[PDB]
């Protein structure tokens, strides 16, 4: 009746107003308006877009179309790091006890999920003990005491977001600036955030496949966040290849384990500091991005930021000397190379693929009530740069199980070696104001 | 997926292939495809547009979607007309004899519908006797005798064209040239018509409102027409204002009786040349428009034109002494004259209001539930561009009705005077080749 008005008006390149935005959403959301009109004013989006306005009224919407988390008890500027996908990335695992050493509220909402690893419960529980059995209370006491503790998310946040991006994925509709802008500071600003850092990838293993597209849907998040009061960064990080050398679980905890003591990767260190400087100066305890990076630095060396692990897990009943001795983590049974059939330099490793493979290892979930084996996963022995003579190990398979032919094979279909090869930039660009 | 591929082509302005389109055509007409994909794609049309090529494709895989009539056994190329909605229009009435009088077969399929009069059929009943419904051999009979008659569309031809209408209509992407190019000949190519005239309408009514967008339209239909060898060609005739004098069903055949004996109004008579002329040309009875024309005055002048179409009143059971004594026709009980408030030249009559005006006497239906009073209408007095003195009347309202307030209300604010006033050109422009 009035939807119909509101598609036109959008296909004219009308820039909709507030309470026709919620009309939507809210009609959307409860099965009043169906899914033809949605799908209809979804690619009238995709062809004539939204304004800074629309996009901040339409994320908004979104926002209060289920329940708002509360946050107001846990004390100082919480800060929220949203990634788009990335294999291997170790980021959040070496993220909330990294800022927390710098008193730096941490209030992580995590799951489980699908994928080729697990989520950060899974990847974290591989500390024998640890738990998420705790209230909202013992929830906010902990981050004001310790500044970092991590919960299960809730049930119904932005159900506006799911049937839309559901929608989405089957009319094609997905890649529109401001409907994907819009479906992620959504999700974070009812997860209850006060500022939020953006982890935008780009690449050839990533969801917006060109930098053009990555710095435009990062600076299109960042001034949605400037225009609804939750300061907001963005890092234009690269997912051609892996971060890091794990992808895994307990492997990632390793790895995360190691950064912490400032022993990390080239890629995964500089990362986690260029993303951990943001967040710092987010929550208003340093002025510039290069005091925050030292400052963070300092505490990688202190141990500071490791103990700040060990009590976070302590706090939540994992074995803190795990920490102190990896080894206790679950091991694996077998430990298999994939060597090289050639000799010269990597010159590609197909991120998403790799991932797949250690997926098919055990290490994530491909359906809804498929079991992680934590052990199980990938170790990259080589990166995209690195020279290797035929016969030497590209990568290690780690496994409770002696067949492993699919994934050997769909290890070698996925990692390309030539004469040259470049490794691309990691950080590509900041966006700040 | 496919459909999610399909619609993503088209968002990249790809043209689809033949076998895209029949799968989208037939998947949606049997419901594997569901109304948010189609929706979905019919925006995507709506922006990125079609070929000639696709349009093609569009329209048979819309024809082949339902059954087909089949008229090969009616001897001579069979040309249909097809006009865009026009209040006050009664081309058919007219054209039908006027052209199987000059051998032309007519097999004429239509409909009653909704809208401002009722439709051909519609207005065809207020010959008491007459009907619709014959075998599809005295269908096939009588056009070969007399070269003229009218049956009901019945079933489904293009149910493909059916859904998606209703789809395009709620979901706002009805004015799409692609889309009604097709909706428009699939309809009229299934009723088995070899040769086609298109009266494409423009001005304040009709759905088309601009003569650049009328012409674009009918171009694209022509050359569908062409594409698949059905031979088409197409009037723009103006409609800001209606057509005749005469809105309504009895009043509308009565008007139709007088322009087949060269004394209509000068506007449906102009009307009814150019697209007699044109199906005379299509049908191979005249190498020339100006032959084919003056065929056409020579049989209104003789009777010819009248004595086809008492021929094909007795034909199908209709009472043909009403044509030679149109007081037999239903008469209105009233027949009230509205007064101009003002002295000058009459600029405006907004066609599609003064129709609902006529609708609301009865002469329409505004839901698929009313039924038609056969004797109702308007006889506009003035039409634009004619002097009127204040208090003289504009029209006349027949009516089975003392109060009609609401009526003559309409009629006062849907008929401006000025000082000076030049009504439109009325046949704007031809589509030869
Ligand atoms: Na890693």
């Amino acid at each position: 009746m009035r939807m119909v008005d509101i598609i036109i008006k959008k296909q004219n390149g009308k820039e909709l107003t507030t309470e026709e935005i919620q009309f939507f959403v809210n009609g959307y959301t409860d099965g009043s308006i169906p899914d033809y009109q949605a799908s209809a004013l979804a690619m009238a989006i995709f062809f004539r877009d939204m304004s800074d306005r629309e996009r901040a009224d339409l994320t908004m919407a979104m926002v209060n179309s289920g329940e708002t988390i509360d946050l107001s008890a846990i004390e100082g500027i919480k800060v929220d790091k949203h990634s788009t996908g990335g294999v291997g990335d170790t980021t959040t695992l070496v993220l909330a006890p990294l800022v927390a050493a710098l008193d730096v509220p941490v209030a992580k909402m995590s799951g489980r999920g699908l994928g080729h690893t697990g989520g950060t419960i899974d990847k974290l529980e591989a500390i024998d003990g640890f738990h998420v059995e705790l209230t909202k209370r013992e929830f906010i006491k902990l981050v004001n005491r310790d500044k970092v503790a991590v919960i299960g998310q809730s049930g119904n946040l932005t159900p506006a977001d799911k049937k839309l991006y559901a929608l989405r994925d089957v009319t094609g509709t997905v890649n529109s600036i401001p409907l994907i802008a819009s479906s992620i500071m959504s999700k974070k600003i009812a997860a209850g955030a006060d500022a939020i850092v953006l982890d935008v990838k780009t690449g050839a293993g990533a969801f917006m496949k060109t930098e053009e597209d990555a710095a435009e849907l990062a600076k299109a998040m960042v001034r949605i966040g400037n225009n609804v009061g939750r300061q907001t960064m963005a890092v234009i990080s690269d997912m051609s290849q892996p971060l890091g050398f794990a992808i895994g679980n307990a492997l990632e905890v390793k790895e995360a384990i190691d950064t912490l003591k400032g022993e990390g990767p080239e890629d995964l260190h500089e990362l986690v500091l260029t993303l951990g400087s943001q967040m710092v100066v987010l929550a208003k305890k340093a002025d510039t991005l290069d005091e925050a990076r030292a400052k963070l630095e300092e505490v990688m060396k202190n141990g500071k930021a490791l103990e700040k692990f060990k009590d976070f897990l302590k706090n939540q009943g994992g074995d803190s000397s795990i920490v102190d001795d990896p080894s206790k983590l679950p091991q694996a049974a077998y430990q298999i190379d994939v060597p090289a059939k050639e000799a010269g330099v990597v010159s590609e490793i197909v991120a998403d693929e790799i991932g797949v493979a250690a997926m098919l290892l055990g290490a994530g979930r491909a359906t809804k009530e498929d079991e992680i084996d934590l052990a199980v996963g990938i170790m990259l022995r080589k990166k995209v740069g690195d020279k290797v003579e035929k016969g030497e190990p590209l990568v290690t398979l780690y496994a409770n199980r002696e067949n492993v032919d699919e994934v050997i094979a769909k290890v070698y279909d996925n990692i390309r070696i030539a004469a040259e090869a470049k490794a691309p930039k990691l950080i590509h660009t900041l966006i700040t104001e």
